[PDB]
């Protein structure tokens, strides 16, 4: 028994993790075959920040300028390139570590594993959900750039984010390997709103089957529901609107537990009109997004 927000073990990620310095600007890159991956952002200097020519500044540098540490093992630089918002070094030494992985666009709701870096070295893991508007909600401090978010397929390391910046508002941006940024963000110290955030509907119903398959049932009521009725409801709380393939993810734990979906949606719409009352689920006294369908049936069948 039990629930806890679990990471993915970070053992395969930390053996990737290097330094990488440009003068006086150092942040995380990420070392995979022959190839230092990083935010661009390192080749600007405190006066480029408010509006960068990455172009102009890229053009300046030579391989010679950028300095990669793996541990005391220093690695030559002997080729550079800028594809969107990051740089990839070509490096001498293809990383010995080097998992099997590959790069992956996430979508918003998914969550990830965050091995939170300083100077190339890990400091601590976490997991989280890319908001529907396309921020997460992190723990990183300067130095923390280049900090990647990860997923584990059996031996396979999937790759879905980069950190690049904090927001005035706390939240934090960053982009996928291939260095397009997650929302409609820039990589500039500028002011730039992120949208409302929603609750992520699918991911709450998910916890919800998670608590009754823990013993915590008091929430389940006698009532039902319609989609429709549901979520004219959802939507006046800010909640993300429920599709077929959302009840269609939900079938698995819906057949565990043998309470219909639409049922579980019931007992949902009574909590968002009610409240809790001071009561708690899994020791909560809010409702729970940042677990998917998948996270709840891997964490309550012990995948490994
Ligand atoms: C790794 C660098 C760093 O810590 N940092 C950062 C990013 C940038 C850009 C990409 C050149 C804007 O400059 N510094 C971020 C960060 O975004 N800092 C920052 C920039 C701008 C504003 O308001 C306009 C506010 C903040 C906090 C960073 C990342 C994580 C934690 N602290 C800082």
């Amino acid at each position: 028994s039990g629930f806890r927000k679990m990471a993915f073990p970070s053992g395969k990620v930390e053996g990737c993790m290097v330094q990488v310095t440009c003068g006086t600007t150092t942040l995380n890159g990420l070392w995979l075959d022959d190839v230092v991956y990083c935010p661009r952002h390192v080749i600007c200097t405190s006066e480029d920040m408010l509006n960068p020519n990455y172009e102009d500044l890229l053009i300046r540098k030579s391989n010679h300028n950028f300095l990669v540490q793996a541990g005391n093992v220093q690695l030559r630089v002997i080729g550079h390139s800028m594809q969107n918002c990051v740089l990839k070094l070509k490096v001498d030494t293809a990383n010995p570590k080097t998992p099997k992985y590959k790069f992956v666009r996430i979508q918003p709701g998914q969550t990830f594993s965050v091995l939170a870096c300083y100077n190339g070295s890990p400091s601590g893991v976490y997991q989280c959900a890319m908001r529907p508007n396309f921020t997460i909600k992190g723990s990183f401090l300067n130095g923390s750039c280049g900090s990647v978010g990860f997923n584990i397929d059996y031996d396979c390391v999937s790759f879905c984010y980069m950190h690049h910046m904090e927001l005035p508002t706390g939240v934090h941006a960053g982009t996928d390997l291939e260095g397009n940024f997650y929302g409609p963000f820039v990589d500039r110290q500028t002011a730039q709103a992120a949208g409302t955030d929603t609750t992520i509907t699918v991911n709450v119903l998910a916890w919800l089957y998670a608590a009754v398959i823990n013993g915590d049932r008091w929430f389940l009521n006698r009532f039902t529901t319609t989609l429709n009725d549901f979520n004219l409801v959802a939507m006046k709380y800010n909640y993300e609107p429920l599709t077929q393939d959302h009840v269609d993810i939900l079938g698995p734990l819906s057949a565990q537990t043998g309470i219909a979906v639409l049922d579980m949606c019931a007992s949902l719409k009574e909590l968002l009109q009610n409240g809790m009352n001071g009561r708690t689920i899994l020791g909560s006294a809010l409702l729970e997004d940042e677990f998917t369908p998948f996270d709840v049936v891997r964490q309550c069948s012990g995948v490994t």
